């Protein structure tokens, strides 16, 4: 009646040995956690990174939030950490006429789902969300200022989240394209009821989130295999969130009761994440939640070799939906291949397999456009073009392997799936622009094969 909480998600407490290597561990729990979409990770007891900072010297600009179920929010007037905290604590304490630590988590959860479902209640809250900058930086230790020998052990940790993008079992590593939103950590300052709507990460990547201090964060999560069920359910009840958007800052997202999803047979899991705990989201796992009170978290995207085939499927899916890519997947594969001699050996074996599918798809597409009568061709270094200058006019995919142009419409490109969509000139006026000949590609792949023995 009213709110029936979803079953709890898996919890992991690894030993110092298991905990040593982030990617080994995440690869270990993967067959479990991928069935529930999210999971929680408790570090060893002696693992306490030193959060330290001035609550007075760090300023930020707050975002405002209305709390209404099925109402649309867009994915992406000054507070210090101290003045925000004073506001958040007063708010929660006045809402319940209790001292903040005495409000049971069970009750804030029930209350949250009641107030978003009621039209008479116009509750608004505020929060902070921004990538790490100089005006406001990471909660983890970084290099600059001299550091105490404890901050040193934590400085190179796998679980320091400034380090995780740029390690070498991460594939998003050697991307030289700037994808700052997706390589740098984000900082979140929460208060009671401030929330995050149902979403999946760009390019179906993993994410990892650490709560530094404060009151808990409540999460809901759906496993990757149920993603499309969840999307069907959400199209019936809020079809406005699915009207296609002019870009990627304008993706529409919403709050929705997990009981609604459970009624339509979507599996959902919950957890409360407390200070010093990690939550991990797996590829294409939908998730949402809200904060129990004043707190501070930090989070980052990342991609393992596991993910590479889903990254290809996802870019394919983006094309069907005509939505924008954050980076070119093919451009990343080729960049890694061009660094094949310094690649980790299991990485090189996995890239080579994805490159083989890439090449074979590209062969077929080029034969198809040839039989359409496109005859002229010229090499072109796509990676030098700004992204907005190389998106398919039809499906908006970011071009890298190849594209069709026409002197008729200078500057415009279509990918090889949308040759019919550039203009009305006969196909002999068109030109095939291409990064690599088939003959350049096979030696790139061979170098990968050698590296992997
Ligand atoms: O909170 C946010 N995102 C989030 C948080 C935790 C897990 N996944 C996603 C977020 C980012 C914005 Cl920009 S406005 C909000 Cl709200
Ligand atoms: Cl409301
Ligand atoms: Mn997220
Ligand atoms: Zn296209
Ligand atoms: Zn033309």
């Amino acid at each position: 009646s009213m709110f029936l909480p979803p079953p709890e998600c898996p919890v992991f407490e690894p030993s110092w040995e298991e905990f040593a290597d982030p990617f080994a561990f995440i690869h270990k729990i993967r067959p479990i956690a991928e069935q529930t979409g999210i999971c929680k990770v408790r570090p060893p007891p002696d693992w306490q990174p030193p959060f330290a900072c001035d609550v007075d010297k760090l300023h930020f600009t707050p975002r405002i939030q209305r709390l209404n179920e099925l109402e649309a929010q867009t994915r992406v007037r000054d507070y210090t950490l101290r003045t925000f905290g004073e506001m958040a604590d007063a708010f929660k304490s006045d809402y319940f006429n209790m001292p903040v630590h005495m409000v049971p988590t069970e009750l804030v959860e029930k209350e949250f789902w009641r107030l978003v479902s009621t039209i008479e209640e116009d509750v608004t809250v505020e929060y902070g969300a921004d990538i790490a900058s100089k005006e406001f930086g990471s909660g983890f230790p970084v290099r600059d200022i001299k550091l105490s020998p404890e901050e040193e052990e934590y400085l190179d940790s796998g679980w320091n989240l400034n380090n995780m993008p740029v390690m070498e079992q991460s594939v998003l590593a050697h991307i030289t394209a700037d994808i700052c939103g997706m390589k740098l950590p984000w900082l979140y300052v929460g208060m009671c009821f401030s929330s995050f709507c149902w979403h999946i990460e760009d390019h179906w990547s993993y994410s990892i989130n650490y709560l530094h201090w404060g009151e808990p964060k409540t999460w809901y999560g759906v496993p990757g295999y149920a993603a499309e069920q969840l999307e069907n359910v959400m199209k019936k009840l809020a079809p406005e969130l699915f009207v296609s958007q002019p870009d990627l800052l304008h993706q529409l997202v919403t709050i929705m009761n997990p009981n609604t999803l459970m009624t339509h047979e979507v599996p959902v899991y919950r957890t409360n994440q407390c200070a010093g705990e990690f939550v991990i989201t797996f590829p294409r796992a939908y998730h949402s939640g809200f904060n129990q009170g004043f707190n501070f978290a930090e989070a980052v995207n990342f991609c393992t070799v596991d993910w590479l085939p889903l990254g290809r499927q996802c870019v394919e899916h983006y094309r069907l939906l005509h939505r924008y890519c954050v980076f070119s997947h093919d451009e990343m594969i080729c960049k890694m291949a061009s660094k094949a001699d310094v690649l980790d050996v299991v990485v090189a074996s996995t890239v080579q397999k994805d490159m083989a599918i890439m090449i074979e798809d590209e062969k077929a597409l080029r034969e198809t456009v040839r039989k359409l009568g496109v005859i002229d061709s010229e090499r072109m270094d796509f990676e030098l073009l700004p992204d907005d200058e190389r998106q398919c006019v039809k499906c908006k995919t970011t071009c890298f392997m190849s594209a069709i142009s026409c002197s008729c419409k200078p500057g415009l490109l279509v990918c090889l799936h949308h040759v019919k969509e550039l203009c009305s000139c006969p196909p002999y006026k068109y030109k095939l622009r291409y990064r690599y000949t088939l003959d350049d590609l096979y030696p790139m792949m061979n170098a990968l094969k050698l590296r992997a023995e």
